């Protein structure tokens, strides 16, 4: 089932972040492709207006 026990990827620009400090950290998404940090994932949920969640850390 996967699905339901998934981390939901963090969604924002707070104030107090610049970069995604490059922060190398892949995770496989519920589409099944891997994406190599959540905040790039979740900035790919953003950008494409999708319900993506991280099945497991780490890559598919």
């Amino acid at each position: 089932e996967k699905q339901v026990f998934s981390r939901m990827p963090i969604c924002e620009h707070m104030t107090e972040s610049p970069d995604c400090s490059r922060i190398y950290d892949p995770v496989c998404g519920t589409d099944g492709v891997t994406y190599e940090s959540e905040c790039k994932l979740c900035l790919a949920r953003i950008e494409n207006k999708q319900d993506i969640q991280i099945v497991k850390d780490g890559e598919c």
